[PDB]
C-alpha cells in the first residue's frame, strides 16, 4: 500500500489521474518524481519548467553542475538527481522531442528507464510540448514500464480522451 490518491488503474502496475504533477509532489512526497528533460536539463516549461519553479530554480542550480561536470544526457537516457522539496530523488529522463527531429522510437528506450524504480510519479513522455502523440506515448508506457508508475497528466481535456479510449 502507498500514499496515491484517485488512481484510476490501467493494467496491473499503471495508474492514471488529471493532475499537475507539482501538486501531487508536493501532497506524496514519492520516492520518485519523474522529470520530462531536455538533454541539457534546461528546466524551461512544461514539467520541467513547472516542477523547477516549484524548487525556487534549485533544481535548475543542480542540473547546471551536473551538466558541468558530465555533459549532455542522450536522447532516451536519464539521471537521479535530488527531488529538493518535491520528492526524495528526480529522475531526469529525456523523450524525443519531435518539435526537433528525434526518433520516435527511442521514447520506448525512454521509458525503460523507469524500471530501475519500484514507484514512480510520472508525466507522459514526449507528449505535450515535446510534440508525440499523446494516446501512443501512453500505450508505449503502458508496453515498457513493469514498475509501478501513477502518471499525472495536467491537461483535463486530454486526460478523459486518455482514458476513453485505453480500451
Ligand atoms: C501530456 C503531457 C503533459 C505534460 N505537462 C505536465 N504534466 C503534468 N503535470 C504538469 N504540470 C505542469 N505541466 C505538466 N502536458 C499536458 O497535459 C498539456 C496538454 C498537452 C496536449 C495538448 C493540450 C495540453
Amino acid at each position: 500500500v502507498n500514499s496515491f490518491s484517485g488512481y484510476l488503474k490501467l493494467t496491473d502496475n499503471v495508474y492514471i489521474k488529471n493532475a499537475d504533477i507539482v501538486e501531487e509532489a508536493k501532497k506524496v512526497k514519492p520516492t520518485v518524481v519523474v522529470n520530462a528533460a531536455n538533454v541539457y536539463l534546461k528546466h524551461g516549461g512544461g514539467v520541467a519548467g513547472a516542477l523547477n519553479k516549484a524548487t525556487n530554480n534549485a533544481m535548475q542550480v543542480e542540473s547546471d553542475d551536473y551538466i558541468a561536470t558530465n555533459g549532455p544526457l542522450k536522447v532516451g537516457g536519464s539521471c537521479v538527481l535530488s527531488g529538493h522539496n518535491l520528492a526524495k530523488h528526480c529522475l531526469h529522463v529525456v523523450g524525443p522531442n519531435v518539435n526537433k527531429g528525434e526518433d520516435i522510437q527511442l521514447l520506448k528506450s525512454a521509458y525503460e528507464n523507469f524500471n530501475q524504480h519500484e514507484v514512480l510519479l510520472a508525466p507522459l513522455l514526449s507528449a505535450g510540448i515535446f510534440g508525440a502523440d499523446p494516446i501512443h506515448s501512453l500505450r508505449v508506457c503502458v508496453d515498457t514500464v513493469r514498475t509501478n508508475v501513477y502518471l499525472a497528466v495536467f491537461d483535463k481535456n486530454l486526460y478523459d480522451k486518455l482514458v476513453s479510449s485505453f480500451l
